[PDB]
């Protein structure tokens, strides 16, 4: 059968499933209602940037469409939907005058949730710095931006916090490093050969340091005023890879695991353990910052769930660790990457280039965060893949492709938790085909179709699938 034994019944009582956008990839309405422009619109705006110089000015309109999706999710029988707040929206210049329209939308779309008894998973920050903040301030180098945040999400938990009861702070700081400030192809476009300036060994770490501390800041604030009336929970958000080792030699053992710790340990470590990974202690030095012990105090305990994006995984071949100059955040792992073993690749590749189909990549993560880190409360908070452009309607909605992929991953996920891993629930990127960063509209993620010429949503036999597996 083609839930392959997947019901609610084959996970745990009152676990939960939903779907996800962000802010920017969906809303459309950019430089409407008010909103500010962030350092994506910027980016998006410049030729050459993004795929068909293409943005998010208008991407799926759920801005004026919310309704429309909020009803589809909830036909599809899911419990929850986790989506962001864009920072410009309801703060144009980041801090100081609140624009009005901006927490008239985000309360429409609150209370619409609530009324179809969808449970909304609300992230603070999904890449879209207010442009105002990266200008005055330099966004996240500048330590500053604790403060900045923690008064953002101050706001939003006086303002939503009596409905919304699960908070995301941020998603994948680790991609805003890498890409914002280690390669440079996302904003602000940072990195050692940058034209917008950087250094690839050191601005990753800061930028990482920032926003441990931003989220640790962030948190106080909610637990020491607004939780004991609210009651609710604030998360993080993190990407997760597999990494297994190629071989069973010591030399790739040690590369697989030196690998999950400057992917995941980077910020695992500091938030569940207080201190950053023995491992890029020594290996990055003086270039990692510090913690003092109490921002460490701060930082430890800080997630009341943590959410893993999880995709993908590679094989991972090892090499002695050597004495080098430093270059990048990505080079002081001394890890090579291997997508092949015996002959065999791991696993076919969807769209994206990354994105390799590994269901037991799913296993993989969730097992190692259960043994590693005392099974800390877990949400898969994105797992999806990607079709590519320029296929016919039908061709969209015909995806056995991604059909497969969410039976494979989510019985994989079910492996992890029958073995005791405490995971609480499960998103699925994407509800909609949305505004896919570098790639623009030629990536398409969604279970539900969207046509952007017409806008028209149309879900996809995935849409469906989850409909039959999650029938209550
Ligand atoms: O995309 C859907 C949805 O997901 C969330 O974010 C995504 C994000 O959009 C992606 O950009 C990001 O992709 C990263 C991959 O997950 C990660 O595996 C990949 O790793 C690289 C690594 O950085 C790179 O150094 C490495 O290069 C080696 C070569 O492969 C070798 O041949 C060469 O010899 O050596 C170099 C380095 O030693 O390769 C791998 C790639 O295979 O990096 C990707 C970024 O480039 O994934 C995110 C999720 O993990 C987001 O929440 C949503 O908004 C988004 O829409
Ligand atoms: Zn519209």
């Amino acid at each position: 059968n083609w839930l392959g034994g997947l019901s609610r019944a084959a996970f745990p009582k009152r676990f939960v499933f939903g779907t996800v956008t962000s802010a920017y990839q969906v809303e459309g309405m950019a430089a409407s209602g008010g909103r500010g422009p962030s350092i994506w619109d910027a980016f998006a705006h410049t030729p050459g940037n993004v795929a068909g110089n293409q943005n998010g000015d208008v991407a799926t309109d759920q801005y004026h469409r919310y309704k429309e999706d909020v009803n589809l999710m909830k036909s599809l029988n899911f419990d929850a939907y986790r989506f962001s707040i864009s920072w410009s929206r309801i703060f144009p210049d980041g801090e100081g005058r609140v624009n009005q329209e901006g927490v008239a939308y985000y309360n429409n779309l609150i209370n619409y949730l609530l009324q179809k008894g969808i449970t909304p998973y609300v992230n603070l920050y999904h890449y879209d710095l207010p442009l105002a903040l990266e200008k005055k301030y330099g966004g996240w180098l500048n330590a500053k931006m604790a403060d900045l945040f923690t008064e953002y999400a101050d706001f939003c938990f006086k303002t939503f916090g009596n409905r919304v009861k699960h908070w995301f702070t941020f998603n994948q700081p680790r991609i805003v490093a890498l890409l914002g400030y280690d390669q440079g192809t996302n904003p602000p476009k940072r990195c050692t050969k940058c034209a917008a300036g950087g250094n690839s060994a050191t601005e990753p770490y800061i930028v990482a340091h920032n926003f441990l501390l931003s989220h640790a800041a962030a948190v106080a604030r909610y637990r020491t005023k607004y939780q004991a009336a609210q009651q609710g929970k604030v998360g993080i958000v993190l990407d997760f890879n597999w990494y297994e080792a190629l071989s069973n030699s010591t030399e790739d053992q040690a590369a697989a695991q030196r690998a999950r710790d400057f992917h995941i340990g980077w910020y695992l470590d500091p938030l569940i353990n207080g201190h950053y990974p023995q491992i890029m202690q020594d290996l990055v030095k003086d270039r990692l910052p510090k913690f003092t012990p109490e921002q460490a105090r701060l930082v430890k305990g800080s997630a009341d769930y943590i959410g893993i994006n999880q995709y993908t995984a590679s094989y991972m071949k090892g090499q002695q660790l050597m004495q080098q100059t430093p270059t990048s955040y990505s080079a002081d792992w001394q890890v090579t990457y291997v997508f092949a073993k015996n002959g065999k690749p791991i696993g076919p590749q969807a769209n994206s280039n990354w994105l390799y189909i590994v269901p037991w990549g799913m296993y993989g993560c969730v097992n190692y965060i259960k043994q590693k880190y005392g099974n800390p409360t877990v949400v898969i908070t994105e797992n999806g893949m990607d079709q590519p452009a320029n296929l016919s309607r039908d061709q969209y909605l015909r995806d056995t492709t991604r059909v497969h992929f969410y039976r494979s991953y989510l019985t994989q996920l079910k492996k992890a938790i029958d073995e005791g891993a405490n995971v609480a629930g499960y998103f699925a990127w994407s509800l909609l085909d949305n505004f896919e960063w570098l790639s623009g509209y030629t990536s398409k993620f969604g279970i539900v179709y969207v046509d952007f010429n017409t806008l028209e949503r149309h879900p996809k036999a995935s849409a469906y699938w989850f409909r039959d597996m999650l029938k209550h």
